[PDB]
């Protein structure tokens, strides 16, 4: 069943073959086929910045979870939807979570209410992971996305008569 | 650990110096690099932005807790997280929050439920800090994103062949 609903995916995108017909649609989707090299820079250059982020927020944080699906969830999954305007400040904001005991560890830590946030985090410099969120959403973004947009527009206007 | 994890960060970076040997990455970066003129003034028109509308609406507010790490979080933070989706309606809306008596000044007070939005703020004149917030999403999230990228896009065409 996994496989065949995979399967459904090629057969659906088989059907842009349509447009082709058309007289004002088969240049745009030879334009679409153009952008693969714009949409490769924009995904290796966000690539690197996620993991630079999210490693780092991880690190800084402490999470007691410290397990390998949660580890990879924390630093390429979540960072990630924080571009989709997903961002959850009671999972790293310590200020908007509850101050407890959790390891003999020392320090101070603080209980996130996500499920998926780890039990609890370390709370040592918590406003240098609210400022890596700042300049993560101000690279990512605005930066990132406009640049992709600026790139886009350059290419259709010099590949649309060929 | 801290200034290890943003060492990190570096050493990450450091890593897009790869795409500077593929033919059709190179000159992206170059430009990306000729960039940073646009993103100047963009920043320093949003830092403007935000310091009127975030001192405003906490002089409206008036809010309780009157506390340096506070005050400035709600003055630039809580604005700029506006900019990404982040509107937090509950604590500066006060239809959208309960009416209570909470310090002896004068006037009529209500409770937001946010945790770092103070204990209670002031509803004088509510209406203006909601009208406060329509001119903010404009200006912001439309006025200057959308300046940028066609800053971005006219800069990208110009510096191309350099």
């Amino acid at each position: 069943r996994t496989v065949l609903c995979i399967d459904f995916m090629v057969f659906t995108v088989r059907l842009l073959h349509i447009f082709t017909v058309n007289k004002q649609l088969g240049p745009k989707i030879v334009i679409v086929s153009k952008m693969m090299k714009d949409v490769f820079f924009f995904l290796f250059f966000l690539g690197v910045w996620l993991v630079a982020y999210g490693v780092a927020t991880e690190g800084l944080l402490r999470p007691r979870d410290s397990d390998f699906p949660s580890i990879l969830r924390r630093v390429f999954y979540r960072p990630y939807l924080q571009i989709f305007g997903q961002i959850p400040q009671e999972d790293m904001d310590v200020a908007l979570m509850e101050h407890s005991n959790c390891s003999s560890e020392p320090g101070f830590w603080a209980h996130p209410p996500g499920a998926q946030a780890g039990t609890c985090v370390s709370q040592y410099a918590n406003w240098l992971v609210v400022l890596l969120l700042v300049i993560f959403l101000l690279v990512a973004n605005i930066l990132l996305v406009n640049l992709l947009i600026a790139m886009f527009s350059y290419t259709f206007g010099k590949v649309q008569g060929n």
